[PDB]
């Protein structure tokens, strides 16, 4: 640790006194998990947005081919491929 | 593919133009994980709902044994033997 | 099973006739893994709230370095240590 950094963080431990073993396992717990966790909820926004509002949704349904197939038929498709997937959004790949 | 329907969906491709690499690849994630994961939520609303409707949560809550056992419990006594689950469901095969 | 509460049980299987073999599927996968869904989410929304209350949000950000290191730097950190992470938050480790 950088020492004046830590002249910051170490008094704030302060706040943590009175907590129970399963408060404190669960705050390390989120501290572990909850990046990972936000940065991928923020990108399927992204994603869902994205999808939705360019009309891919249109011909799209998650379980049930309609105009094209359903996005559990692209999944299996694509299963292992996901650079071949973006290179086809891109037009750089044919489909499949 | 269909060249028929690769007539379709080739001119929608033009529709992702001016998007960055990062909105590609959240595009590609959500495309590759969005039916599972729809399917998924779709079962468990079901399952919530005869769950509760049908009064099973009157004696059986999450994590705590009131009535009847936990799901906690349960769940642990019909670890890998979800078959054995079902049938017990239906009334064909004893309580453990 | 103790018998007597089995005559208690049993009964109630009655109230899942006429139900499809999915229906009976998704319940019981809910079932398998509800407790377990339904205890992380309850430690989780203590975590955050002990998080946000106490103070540490306006120092650590998600996925940003702000005054203090984003949580996805802390959680780089502490991978594969949450016994020295909650030891850590408790005085008892200084910061590494
Ligand atoms: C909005 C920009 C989108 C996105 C991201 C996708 N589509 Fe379509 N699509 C349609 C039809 C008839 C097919 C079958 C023909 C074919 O497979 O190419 C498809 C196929 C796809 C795929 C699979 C590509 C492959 O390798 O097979 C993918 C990844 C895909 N689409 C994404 C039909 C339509 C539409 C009807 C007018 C519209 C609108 C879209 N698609 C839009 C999108
Ligand atoms: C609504 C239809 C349900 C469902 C899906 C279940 N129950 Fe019960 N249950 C109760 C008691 C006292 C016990 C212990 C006796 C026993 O174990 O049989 C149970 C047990 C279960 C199990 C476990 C079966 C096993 O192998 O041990 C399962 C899967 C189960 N239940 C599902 C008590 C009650 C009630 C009190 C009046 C009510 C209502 C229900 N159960 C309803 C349901
Ligand atoms: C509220 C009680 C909290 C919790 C749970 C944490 N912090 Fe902070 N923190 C800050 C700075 C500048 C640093 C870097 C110095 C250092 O690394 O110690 C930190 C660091 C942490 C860590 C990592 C510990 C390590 O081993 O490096 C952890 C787990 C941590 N913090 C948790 C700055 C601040 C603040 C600025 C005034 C406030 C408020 C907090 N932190 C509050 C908390």
């Amino acid at each position: 640790v950088d020492p004046a950094k830590e002249a910051i963080m170490k008094p704030q431990l302060t706040m943590l006194k009175g907590l129970s073993d399963a408060e404190l396992k669960a705050l390390a717990d989120f501290i572990l998990r909850i990046a990972k966790q936000a940065q991928e909820k923020q990108q399927q926004d992204v994603a869902k947005a994205i999808f939705q509002q360019k009309g891919c949704g249109s011909c799209h349904q998650a379980n049930v081919d309609t105009v094209g197939p359903s996005l559990a038929k692209i999944a299996q498709a694509y299963a292992g491929k996901e650079d071949q997937l973006i290179k086809f959004l891109k037009g750089e790949a044919p489909a499949i």
